[PDB]
This record gives structure tokens, C-alpha cells and sequence, in this order.
């Protein structure tokens, strides 16, 4: 079940995100960093263009908040609740947030921003979730290589199913 209960994927080649705000657990650099990688992860398994900017019309809106901050989410800061962002919405849509309570870093340690981001973007586009035990779209998270973090037969299936 690699895909979102329906249709949500916009379909469309052309996706973008923006980063609403910065956590201090990250670096600028990290940021861009961990970010770049995440979505030339997903641009690559898919004929889509993802882009980043600052001060226009992104999808995948990043935004670092803690607890309830008016979501009707409400997040469990520390542990628990990584972060969550949607999918088939417009302007604020496919707004990926992430528990600033949480220790993005940009190593082993605390929660990689980079993997996390990836997965993030992932919902952000209209994906589901997978059963795959290394599927990304898989409610586990775990850390792992960029040079070894692959997207699943799952997660590229998916993905693909909607844009492929
Ligand atoms: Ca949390
Ligand atoms: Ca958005
Ligand atoms: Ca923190
Ligand atoms: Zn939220
Ligand atoms: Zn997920």
C-alpha cells in the first residue's frame, strides 16, 4: 500500500520546497545539506523537478515546531512524533513539519535531518505508506548511510505508481 487511500498525488512534474524556519539542532549548512540530498533521492526514482527557495511557491513547506503549534497535530516533543506534513494541499499543502523538541543533526546521533527529510518530502508529494521492513514510506525510522540509504522496491514502486 506504497501510495496515499486514493489519488492526492498532484501527477505533475514540478514540486518545490521551502523552509519556513531554521532549528538550531541543524547547521545552515547541514540544512541544505541534508535537504538537497533528500529530494535528489526521490528526483531520481521519478521523471519529477523538485527546487528549493525562500520566498515563493513551494509544495514541501519544512517548518520546525514543538508540541501543538495549530495543526490539530499537537506533536509529543521529544521522541515520539518525528514530524508530519501532508500531501494533496495547496499552498500550505504537502507542509512537512518536524519536532523541533527532536535532535536534528547531520550525523548518527540525533534524528538526521537528511533521511528524515527525504521521507518528509515523500508525503508532501501524496505517498503513502509501506509494510516493506526498509520501505521509507515504513512509520519506522532509523538512521542509515546516504551512501547505503536507498528508497525500497516499495517506496520506488509507489512513488512511480502515481508519477511513473
Ligand atoms: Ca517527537
Ligand atoms: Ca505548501
Ligand atoms: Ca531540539
Ligand atoms: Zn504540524
Ligand atoms: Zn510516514
Amino acid at each position: 500500500f506504497r501510495e496515499m487511500p486514493g489519488g492526492p498525488v498532484w501527477r505533475k512534474h514540478y514540486i518545490t520546497y521551502r523552509i519556513n524556519n531554521y532549528t538550531p539542532d541543524m547547521n545552515r549548512e547541514d540544512v541544505d545539506y541534508a535537504i538537497r540530498k533528500a529530494f535528489q533521492v526521490w528526483s531520481n526514482v521519478t521523471p519529477l523537478k523538485f527546487s528549493k527557495i525562500n520566498t515563493g511557491m513551494a509544495d514541501i513547506l519544512v517548518v520546525f515546531a514543538r508540541g501543538a503549534h495549530g495543526d490539530f497535530h499537537a506533536f509529543d516533543g521529544k521522541g515520539g512524533i518525528l514530524a508530519h506534513a501532508f500531501g494533496p494541499g495547496s499552498g500550505i499543502g504537502g507542509d512537512a513539519h518536524f519536532d523541533e523538541d527532536e535532535f536534528w543533526t547531520t550525523h548518527s546521533g540525533g534524528t538526521n535531518l537528511f533521511l528524515t527529510a527525504v521521507h518528509a518530502i515523500g508525503h508532501s508529494l501524496g505517498l503513502g505508506h509501506s509494510s516493506d521492513p526498509k520501505a521509507v514510506m515504513f512509520p519506522t525510522y532509523k538512521y542509515v548511510d546516504i551512501n547505503t540509504f536507498r528508497l525500497s522496491a516499495d517506496d520506488i514502486r509507489g512513488i512511480q505508481s502515481l508519477y511513473g
